[PDB]
């Protein structure tokens, strides 16, 4: 862009650019960079090119400073340990700004909305002014041009993220497609403006904990969809600071999707091939901590079946002119929960993460390896453990429960051959599910599209234990009014040509009276996928129940599993389901209230009626 006029010398930041050129940026990109440089007052501006050289030297620099540590047991892997105050998404500090609250969340009948957190324009302006002015003093502002989705995909969207965090730059290189080719692709087109600061201008006003810059007290993750802006302050945790990951991927994108006729969802996408050489793509929405990444990367136990991964967390889906629901993974890597990852639960992740991977908040072994609860593999005698709190550790956990790996998707040994195809992959089934220790069978199939949207809406999951509502696995992620999101989903049925995928609901987590899992899960979930596959093909493998279709007796391949109690696992109790429908009723009435579509109320009535006839 052109240099700003000025009567002095404070508006043109060209002299502070240490990589790239403001003159070579598209005009609106310059305005965005320079405007926020004027506000935040960085010492330098670094326009990222996405090169390996850039990445390597950035990592070595963070290593110099003791912000990250190299994990010498592996190939170009690194470890970051955070301030324990900055370890996860903070829902109560995550907001969406719109002129009217109702555009962001439905106005609940009696209670406080659980479906979003609206902040008024006025309150945000005040919050912004109390945080950003001068916030990058002494620091580099990195400019990260990135694509969500394969570059030039009709489904891809571009952002520009400004950050003062080299951790964010590195992790964004993994999780998005970033650098100079994106700027060239963008040209004078539209982009999402993403502004991030850790909120710790130099000289530091407060002590740095574990060399991890953050400002917990002023942490605020804001989304301004009508301005195409994401503005995040105070947190370096990836869900808050890698603005592609959730802010763009789900919150802003779900609104774009609403406006433009597509869907942005908290879904893995996998391809599954059967022993007759037929392949189908499925998407699945489970809440956080409910096993999407395991499913997405599944190593199936059934001989002759293959699973390949398109993505593990976000799906952007659009019906094409032929009526196929075409999906892309708009991400470039996996940002996956480390604890519980083992050769038993996710052998393909174990494979993936030993090269070119950044770990955050896991334990470190004395030989430069990684450790966490549930890794389920022993250390040689001699090898010792430093916890994620940077203390010597022996059996508090050694790793934070939301510690994660950040790894390139291209390295997954079962990455799908079409995982970067710009036209996307055709989704033939959508799976919902969560943690239900009681009452909910292993798998059922919705009766219709409308029933299936109700099934998404009615999702609940265990957090004494609390069973929480998490509709579509989107509860913390809706970019706009959920009622209107339901209507948008329902509207897909009225597209002539649309080939509506079959909708299923699974429960890997049903327990017997002793608290033991009824179902072995993991690779054994391939048997559930086989049933779904056949159902999509039209097989006569279902029996009707009040909640939807379930597998016929003998329909599920249980060879290996005579130990498994199909009776308790597929049991449907009138008493449980009477209570279930009442809770769903109460929830939807309060939380969706005047914006609850007729079709969803109708499905509630119908389920009530079917249960009444038991
Ligand atoms: N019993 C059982 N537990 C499973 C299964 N699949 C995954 N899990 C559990 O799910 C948890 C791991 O899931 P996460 O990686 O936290 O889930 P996610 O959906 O990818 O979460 P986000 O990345 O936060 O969106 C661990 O507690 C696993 O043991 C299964 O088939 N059976
Ligand atoms: O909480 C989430 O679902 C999540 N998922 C993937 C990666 C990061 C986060 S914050
Ligand atoms: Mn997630
Ligand atoms: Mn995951
Ligand atoms: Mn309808
Ligand atoms: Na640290």
């Amino acid at each position: 862009g052109s240099m700003p006029p000025q009567l002095h010398n404070g508006l043109d930041f060209s002299a502070k650019v240490i990589q790239g050129s403001l003159d070579s940026l598209p005009q609106e990109v310059r305005k965005f960079v320079e405007g926020n440089a004027q506000l935040c007052q960085p010492e330098y501006i670094h326009i990222c090119d996405g090169s390996e050289e850039e990445y390597g030297r950035l990592l070595a620099h963070m290593q110099e400073e003791g912000v990250i540590r190299k994990l010498k047991k592996y190939d170009n892997c690194w470890l970051a340990l955070t301030d324990p105050r900055d370890v996860a998404r903070i829902e109560s500090k995550t907001v969406i700004i719109t002129q009217e609250q109702r555009d962001t969340v439905p106005i609940p009948k009696s209670g406080q909305s659980q479906l979003g957190r609206w902040m008024s324009e006025e309150d945000f302006e005040k919050a912004f002014n109390a945080r950003f002015p001068g916030c990058m003093k002494g620091r580099t502002m990195y400019v990260i041009p990135f694509s969500m989705g394969p570059l030039g995909s009709p489904l891809a969207k571009i952002g520009i993220e400004l950050t003062d965090s080299p951790y964010v730059v590195a992790s964004m290189r993994i999780m998005t497609r970033m650098g100079t080719s994106v700027l060239e692709a963008l040209g004078d087109g539209e982009f999402i403006k993403c502004l991030h600061s850790v909120g710790c201008p130099l000289p530091l006003k407060k002590p740095l904990v574990n060399n991890w810059a953050c400002n917990p007290e002023l942490t605020l993750i804001a989304h301004l969809p009508d301005r195409r802006e994401i503005i995040s302050f105070g947190s370096g945790y990836g869900g808050n600071s890698l603005l592609g990951k959730k802010c763009f991927a789900l919150r802003i994108a779900s609104r774009l999707a609403k406006e433009e006729g597509w869907l942005a969802e908290h879904m893995l996408i996998l391809g599954i091939t059967n022993p007759e050489g037929k392949k189908k793509y499925l998407a699945a929405a489970f809440p956080s901590a409910c096993g999407k990444t395991n499913l997405a990367m599944m190593n199936p136990t059934l001989p002759g079946w293959k699973v390949e991964c398109v993505g593990d967390d976000i799906a952007w889906m659009k019906f094409d002119a032929q009526g196929n629901l075409r999906a892309i993974n708009p991400e470039n890597g996996f940002f996956g929960v480390a604890p519980g990852t083992s050769v038993k639960t996710n052998p393909n992740a174990i494979k993936t993460i030993q090269k070119n991977t950044i770990f955050t908040n896991v334990a470190e072994t004395s030989d430069g390896g990684v450790y966490w609860e549930g890794i389920d593999e022993p250390l040689a005698p001699g090898v010792t453990i430093t916890s994620w709190k940077n203390k010597e550790w022996r059996p508090e956990p050694c790793a934070h429960p939301n510690s994660r790996f950040c790894t390139p998707a291209s390295q997954c040994p079962i990455i799908d051959p079409a995982w970067e195809s710009p036209e996307g992959v055709p989704i033939e089934g959508i799976i919902f599910g969560g943690r239900r220790p009681a009452g909910v069978p292993l798998v059922y199939e919705a009766l219709s599209w409308q029933h299936g949207v109700f099934v998404g809406a009615a999702m609940r999951s265990e957090a004494g234990k609390v069973i929480m509502h998490d509709p579509f696995a989107m509860r913390p992620f809706f970019g706009y009014n959920f009622g209107k999101y339901l209507a948008h989903w329902l509207s897909m049925a009225h597209r002539p040509a649309a080939k509506l995928p079959k909708i299923f609901h699974v429960n890997w987590f049903r327990k017997d009276k002793n608290g033991k899992f009824l179902w072995p899960g993991f690779g054994e979930n391939s048997r559930v996928l086989e049933w779904m596959f056949g159902r999509i093909e039209g097989e006569d493998s279902a029996k009707l129940t009040p909640i939807g279709y379930v597998p016929k007796e003998d329909a599920l391949n249980l060879k290996g599993l005579g130990d498994v109690n199909v009776e308790e696992l597929f049991g449907i109790s009138k008493e449980f389901w009477e209570k279930e429908v009442e809770e769903i009723d109460k929830y939807l009435e309060d939380q969706v209230n005047a914006d609850l579509p007729y079709e969803i109320e109708r499905e509630l009535r119908a389920l009530k009626q079917r249960i009444s006839q038991m």
